[PDB]
């Protein structure tokens, strides 16, 4: 897969110029054809300002006449219409009309915008130019785009590339180059933000108190997410930590995040003020941080859904998760923490035993020292906790026990020692923010 | 300590307006007085392009020229004395000049000058305007800032802020709010990359590729990276990984670090050509990826030099160093590792034995024919493989010697151990 994001401001004021880009040239006013002749993408997104927008008897008329302009310009230029064009709510006091609201917005709609776009399967090369481009969304855009290809890294290799062109002077300009101003291996970064205070997911910018309150206790997710933060968290951590087994039980419910994320971009939509006569845009409600990591949580449990299985887990699938979602000392850590409770595992298989529904801690043989459960123990220990977690050994008739232990050992976790781990997990993923 | 960063194109062309920030006002061409005015940094930083210098005699009198109408134009809105000028190395042909080379030297030149001037001990609040650079200037000033605070959140408390105003749209504008754009608490990412190959620190950008070879043979720098590059990529991956005792062996030489970023950096200066009849100038070295490693591999020795403890390394120095340097199930995975060589030091004291220059594996007490320094185990167990590390106990009078031989007990990697250590990590960190 690859994909070319562009960053636009306004494309209708630019001058005719000649490009250079990777051993071809181009006579035009945007760089968008040479980079689709060059680069060659498999989808290409187009990114641009809602103030380019001339029409304010609605907010859906505003959107489809700065596409209609787009697509007009892709015909001007050689570009072809395979495209996604995303509409940022930009700000500022225009001759042609007026635009309020939290400039923070671009962010939030961009970053939902391409969690849509992006493919949650795959490698990825992305390539992003921002040779005519707003300053603020394209470092808006360019934080938004780094910050999901940094999730889709943990599953699949991501490369990106950055274009900006030589600065454009008028008449003394010639060719003006494509530079390449960034090529990155990007890193694997799963989510490591806790889900904020119920203040964070939508603020009001320009609403009467009582009509924001009304608003916001309208709203299911702030309702459903109070008593679901500590098992999403959880999750969050289970990724960051080193965790398999709370990957497993706690992997979140994509259709609910979908719901949540829905909602909480419908009443943004809706609380946008559009006055058709003195032209002017008033985005009553901001976005907040809590809705950008609902974004991102969703788009990490779409890149990992691949590897959740049914509910008996066998200490070969804990093996194979781990091998996908871990690195570096994390992966060999888990792989020792495992081989531990496999060892234990062919010994009980050789004196032909097989025990069912056993706490950890019996499995593998513990003085009657230690029963708390400590932050120490649960994260130095892949989360495999002795006090936590319930082993359950499946009969067979073993002949190369060392190779047929994983499949039959199963690890879960007890209803009261989850618990204690959602508390432990939850409350380390806070204080390492 | 509070810390503003501005990027700023041609300054001289803005127009006077009024800006709102904070509850605050203020008139002005730029937005500089009102964020220091409602800010109030300890330090602010300016980066500039070279690309409006008029006086082409040499390269001195270029960065002379755009440095004397900066701080004329500081003076003119009073921007005060606590201000750092980076001039950073831009291209394009313009009206009055013409400025030719790769346009990433923006981004290595402002990373190595940002490294110079962001503090290196105790807790940073950084707060950056974008209003108005040239767009990719803008772009690699930001990339240099969140690169450089990242390692600096490995140790410290690291909040950042960026603004950009309301668009300056001259015909109807009364006044411009600045917009905050990002609010974040910089999350702690130390080194996590090798050191690449001695292609990647200077470049060719317009030189023939005979003079490149002979100019890259006459680096002292390439030669002393040719021994050092495996026992710093070592180093790397100490933090990385989180190895406790081969952050302390392998901790660079920051004298020795800055003298070879010093050497890029002014035979990169050395390679910039200046025509003054044509108003041309060519940087015909580029800056490449390993000069980028170097300058962020320098400051996060200088971020972490607190922590380079006196010898020996005992397991109490090795507990506080560690407690500084990792979070999460990195920390708790090292606690557990030190405890357990702990937990036998203990044992030992009250037995009235104390063993001097004795393997880890026999002070443990391992079976034979588990020789073998695995990648595996090496990285499981905090970098403390029985095989690799040697254990001393300085003989005491026991007391609580719960208490007590954490202090007496002390570790080493034997000079063979510390040579697999190294190819392992060194190995690890390229697969990443
Ligand atoms: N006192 C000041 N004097 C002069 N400039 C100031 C001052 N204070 C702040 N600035 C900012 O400094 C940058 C240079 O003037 C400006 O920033 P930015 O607005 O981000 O500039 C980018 C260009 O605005 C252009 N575009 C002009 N029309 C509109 C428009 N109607 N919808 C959205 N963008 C517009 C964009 O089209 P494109 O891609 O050709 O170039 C961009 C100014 O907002
Ligand atoms: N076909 C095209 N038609 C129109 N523009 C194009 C086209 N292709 C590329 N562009 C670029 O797209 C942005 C919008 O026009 C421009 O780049 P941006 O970085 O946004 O430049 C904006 C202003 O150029 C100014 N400044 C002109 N001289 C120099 C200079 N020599 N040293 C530093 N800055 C310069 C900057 O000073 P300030 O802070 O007032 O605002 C910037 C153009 O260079
Ligand atoms: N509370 C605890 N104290 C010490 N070791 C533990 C504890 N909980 C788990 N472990 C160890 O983690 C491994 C995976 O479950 C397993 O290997 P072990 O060393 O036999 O004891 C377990
Ligand atoms: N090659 C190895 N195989 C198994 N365990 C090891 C190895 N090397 C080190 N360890 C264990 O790492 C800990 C810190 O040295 C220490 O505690 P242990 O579990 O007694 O054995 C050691």
């Amino acid at each position: 897969m690859k994909l070319l994001v562009v960053s636009w401001g306004d494309f209708e004021r630019w001058k005719e110029t000649k490009y250079r880009f990777g051993g071809e040239t181009s006579v035009g006013p945007s760089t968008l054809p040479i980079l689709q002749k060059v680069i060659k993408p498999d989808w290409t997104v187009i990114v641009l300002s809602d103030t380019i927008g001339k029409d304010f008897s609605s907010v859906e008329t505003l959107r489809e006449d700065v596409r209609n302009r787009v697509m007009d310009f892709l015909d001007r230029i050689g570009a072809g219409r395979e495209v996604d064009v995303i509409i940022a709510p930009g700000i500022g006091e225009f001759t042609h009309g007026s635009f309020r609201g939290s400039a923070m917005d671009a962010y939030y709609y961009v970053l939902h915008a391409l969690s849509e776009i992006i493919p949650t399967k795959g490698d990825l090369e992305v390539h992003f130019d921002s040779t005519a481009g707003l300053n603020y969304v394209t470092l808006l855009t360019y934080r938004a785009l780094k910050d999901l290809l940094g999730i889709a890294a943990v599953m699949n290799t991501v490369t990106f590339y950055a274009y900006n062109s030589d600065p454009f002077v008028p008449k003394i300009t010639k060719e003006l180059n494509i530079n390449t101003i960034e090529t990155t291996m990007v890193k694997p970064t799963p989510l490591s933000e806790p889900l904020p205070g119920f203040d964070e997911y939508l603020c009001p910018y320009s609403m009467e108190r009582a009509e924001f309150v009304r608003l916001k206790g309208s709203l299911n997710t702030l309702k459903n997410l109070r008593k679901e933060k500590k098992k999403l968290e959880a999750w969050i951590g289970s990724l960051l930590f080193g965790l398999p087994l709370l990957f497993l039980e706690e992997f979140p419910d994509i259709g609910r995040l979908e719901s949540y994320i829905e909602e909480l971009a419908e009443t943004w939509g809706g609380a946008i003020a559009v006055n058709a006569e003195e032209k002017a845009v008033t985005r009553r409600l901001a976005f907040g941080s809590g809705f950008g990591t609902l974004v991102k949580l969703l788009f990490q449990a779409r890149i990992t859904r691949g590897l959740l299985v049914e509910e008996p887990y066998s200490i070969e699938k804990l093996y194979s998760v781990s091998d996908r979602l871990f690195r570096g000392s994390t992966l060999q850590r888990v792989r020792v923490e495992l081989g531990k409770i496999e060892d234990k595992a062919i010994k009980y298989a050789r004196k032909g035993a097989f025990p069912r529904d056993i706490p950890l801690r019996d499995f593998l043989g513990f003085d009657a020292a230690n029963r708390e459960v400590s932050p120490r123990n649960v994260l130095a220990h892949a989360g495999l906790e002795a006090n936590v977690v319930e082993v359950s050994m499946e009969a067979w008739e073993p002949k190369r026990p060392e190779e047929e232990a994983g499949r039959h050992t199963h690890l879960k976790y007890t209803p009261v020692g989850l618990k204690k781990v959602e508390d432990i997990v939850s409350r380390a993923l806070k204080e390492s923010h």
